[PDB]
């Protein structure tokens, strides 16, 4: 019987690649999404055409609010409902935009989105994952540049730092239950086609290893390693997949 | 004219020692507090008896909420109202209790622990900066054990990690305004007055340097250094004041 | 044809597991050793019995000295002589013993051995490896998860391991233009020997959150195999703990 | 009676600033030097002019070798010979130059100088400082580097040496705590550019620094040393204070 995985923010880009790779590895998957309904449903349809009854979608807003714990429990619940088990949680969903210290979004909203998606939802999901329980593990999508942050991204950066601490705290606390908790920390990865070519080049030429971005598949490869039988003594580790970017001085 | 400082959670213990030392160095102080109203008022009284109208109190819950931004803005405003300037912000107030992964609701624990330890500091930092011989700085009370966290303290530890991220982000972003942003990271300092001495001795015995906890004053001494003219090129630094505790293996 | 790897200190324990797993993966291997000659030769015999002409031995002391650069050059050269290429270098050899700061090897001999094996030799091997340079070239350095919470009285060992973190990052940056990746694997507690008592072993095992046991040599080797593989082609400068959570545990 | 300090590499630049501040704060000082004998004796003269019999020079090569442990012991012994005590050690001496991995000095020499000055000598100085101990505020301050995790291209040996020094700072803080000896570091970013250096190269470095687009002064580095040795840092051990104007926070 096939294990099952929840991948948050899995309708497109890096989360989608992670879902695809877990599916190719033999996992059944819950494709969580927020706004990307068509892409999510299309992805589930493709995966089920490949192997029947192996993919479902699950919609949720992961912005912080008083109902977020119930939304996070329901995501985990949805994996048990479809597949009867939940072996892997990948916390990939993430809001990302600048919040200068000095658009129509209120600061209350920025806090809720940036800290909710990057940190609090990962925490609540982790809680519900553990509570609802083989090679069980969680993989948090972190950020290789967390200690050399981009200008004006304080709330996003706080979120991702929080996620490091969660990865560590949950690894320690969940180890007695046989649940491993690790991270993958991308540097520059899968720049959107629509992003300006000059801006894409500016970022790509920062990367010592090949002067290029990571593919989504390269990021997925590190997730696949961490959930695998070859990582069974690894917990609390965060693997940078950054081409050396984080090592480069100003 | 004398400089002014805001100290959050300044009624008792470490926040009080910081307030007192800043006042002894010649600062006017805002004594922020939440529940410890008697202690906050009598402290301000003691300081004002020493030098007339050099201390004021300002009450506010720093739990995350829709009204938290306005609260933080009003704390910085009270400094300007009292003293016409705000040179130093010390983010010391902090909720601290366990939140195991397996009567407060979790969404309330999220609000209190992430609010006090991270989101209020961010909002105070915004309000501080927006209001801007000059020697402006922020000191954030961090935690030397943030990478070796206590069992069952996920939310607290996430909060403190987010606080390291804020320290670094804001140091980078506010540097052009001449505002320095640093941290002080205690390990074991004052233990609860209610905690039995024999239990206190179990924390104390872990500390390499003298097998005892830090005084409030020892913590305050690092804060005084960082706000001083002797630290004018120091920004984004977090100084452990931990007696070596963070270096001690399991 | 098959890629080739050098593994230092490969006769026993973790080094041997790394060599075996690389060989299983399709690599030809140079088994470097210092004193463990019988085990090195026995290992080469076993691997060659699986596939002919895929394992050789190279003896060298990796203590720091005036002759270490040449020794390191010869270790790399042993791989080219045998196999005609050198794709992977694994810096695993390591001296390990206490060097109390406050008081019969002389201190200069302890410096030589501990800094030599853990840091200078890996630097010199890295130089010789790079100088000899589609392909998938990489270096994996065996680091230590407890490098920031070091054991009492192990200053020189700990200095050597910190210096190795430095080399890992410095070499990642500098060799990236050549497509040579440089990474680390950081064990916590692994394969405790008979030379240790039950109290002492239980003391260490019991600290580990994930199962209250040491890592097997194979588990350390698994992380090495990943870093060397095509699945880690964008990874350089990364150090992967394989420590069961040990490093996260406060005092 | 005044406490005494050893400052390695103290004839000029940052080491001098440290020795001076220590002296002014009331320390008697051993000014260690390797090649800058004229600069060392001249500083000892100024300081002795301020207060008689409160400074001496001490020459030593801190390159790794089999006699380095004796050289380090003699530096400490020299503080006790002159002053009867040794309360503070500042490990500041440092060789600094590139050592490319892919192709002057032999590599054996590069290793000896860069690992010797930046790491092994500090270890041996620390051992001798501790061993020789017989109110008190004993400490050691190691001059580290804020950019140790974002190394400059082709500086692998120098970087290894500074990383080792981090490890020593931590290890020795742990092991010497029971003797009341605190061990800390100061990690400069960009500090005191040689007048030698070209206008354009100085500018490239200055422009990197978020806090005022300027390098640190020697005095600014020395201020952080003085803090760590002071009674205001009595519970601090094993800490490394960056003094870098935010340089280490700036991404590529
Ligand atoms: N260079 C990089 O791209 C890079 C660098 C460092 C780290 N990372 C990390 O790697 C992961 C994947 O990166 P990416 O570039 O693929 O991310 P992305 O395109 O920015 O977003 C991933 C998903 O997050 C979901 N999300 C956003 N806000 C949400 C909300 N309020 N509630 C629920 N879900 C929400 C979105 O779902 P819908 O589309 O369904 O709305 C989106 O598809 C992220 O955790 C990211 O931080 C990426
Ligand atoms: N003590 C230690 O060993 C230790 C160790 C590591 C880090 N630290 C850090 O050092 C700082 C001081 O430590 P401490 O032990 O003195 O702190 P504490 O006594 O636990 O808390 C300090 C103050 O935080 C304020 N506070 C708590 N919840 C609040 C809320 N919801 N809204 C507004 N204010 C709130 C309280 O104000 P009222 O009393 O007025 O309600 C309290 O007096 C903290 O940031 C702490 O995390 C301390
Ligand atoms: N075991 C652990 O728990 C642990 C924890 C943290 C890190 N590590 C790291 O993981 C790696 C493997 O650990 P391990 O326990 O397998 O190592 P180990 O048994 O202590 O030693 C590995 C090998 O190093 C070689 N070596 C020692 N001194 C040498 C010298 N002067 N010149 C050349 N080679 C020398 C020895 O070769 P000969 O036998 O041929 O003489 C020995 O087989 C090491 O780098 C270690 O530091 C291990
Ligand atoms: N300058 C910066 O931007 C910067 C940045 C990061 C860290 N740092 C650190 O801060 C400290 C001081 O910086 P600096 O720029 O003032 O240093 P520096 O000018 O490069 O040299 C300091 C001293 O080290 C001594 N030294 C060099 N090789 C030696 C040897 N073989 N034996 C004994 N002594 C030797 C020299 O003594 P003689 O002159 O007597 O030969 C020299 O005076 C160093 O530890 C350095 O790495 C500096
Ligand atoms: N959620 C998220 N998205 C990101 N991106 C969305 C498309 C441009 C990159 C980045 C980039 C660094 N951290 C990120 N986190
Ligand atoms: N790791 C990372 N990448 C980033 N980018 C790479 C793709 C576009 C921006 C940004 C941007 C703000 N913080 C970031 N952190
Ligand atoms: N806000 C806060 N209080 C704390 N304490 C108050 C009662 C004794 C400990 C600690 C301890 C570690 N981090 C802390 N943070
Ligand atoms: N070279 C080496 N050997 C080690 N060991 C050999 C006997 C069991 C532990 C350890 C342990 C931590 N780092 C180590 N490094
Ligand atoms: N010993 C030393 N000297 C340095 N310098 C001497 C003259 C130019 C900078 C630097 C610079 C970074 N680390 C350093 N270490
Ligand atoms: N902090 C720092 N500064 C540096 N420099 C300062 C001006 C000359 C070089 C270098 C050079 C190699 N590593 C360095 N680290």
């Amino acid at each position: 019987e096939a294990p099952a995985a929840v991948v948050t923010g899995a309708a497109k880009r890096i989360g989608r690649a992670i879902a695809v790779k877990l599916h190719q590895t033999g996992y059944r998957v819950v494709i969580h999404y927020h706004n990307s309904a068509e892409a999510a449903v299309s992805l589930a349809d493709e995966l089920n055409k490949e192997r029947s009854n192996t993919a479902v979608v699950c919609q949720a807003d992961l912005t912080n609010s008083n109902v977020l714990p119930a939304s996070c429990e329901e995501i985990i619940n949805s994996c048990f409902r479809a597949f009867g088990r939940c072996d892997v949680l990948v916390n990939n969903a993430s809001a990302f935009y600048p919040t200068p210290l000095v658009n129509g979004k209120t600061v209350e909203t920025q806090v809720a989105e940036l800290i909710g998606t990057n940190a609090i939802a990962p925490f609540l999901l982790t809680m519900s994952f553990a509570q609802r329980q083989s090679n069980l593990s969680i993989v948090n999508l972190c950020d290789a540049m967390v200690d050399q942050p981009c200008m004006a991204f304080s709330l996003y950066n706080m979120g991702k730092h929080a996620l490091v601490g969660l990865t560590q705290s949950a690894a320690l606390e969940l180890a007695p239950y046989g649940i491993r908790v690790n991270g993958v920390a991308p540097g520059v990865s899968l720049l959107p086609v629509a992003m300006g070519e000059e801006e894409k080049d500016k970022w790509r030429r920062k990367v010592p290893l090949g002067r290029r971005e990571a593919s989504a598949e390269q990021i997925a490869d590190a997730v696949i390693f961490l959930v695998s039988g070859s990582a069974q003594y690894i917990t609390g580790s965060i693997i940078k997949v950054d081409g050396g970017l984080s090592l480069v001085h100003a």
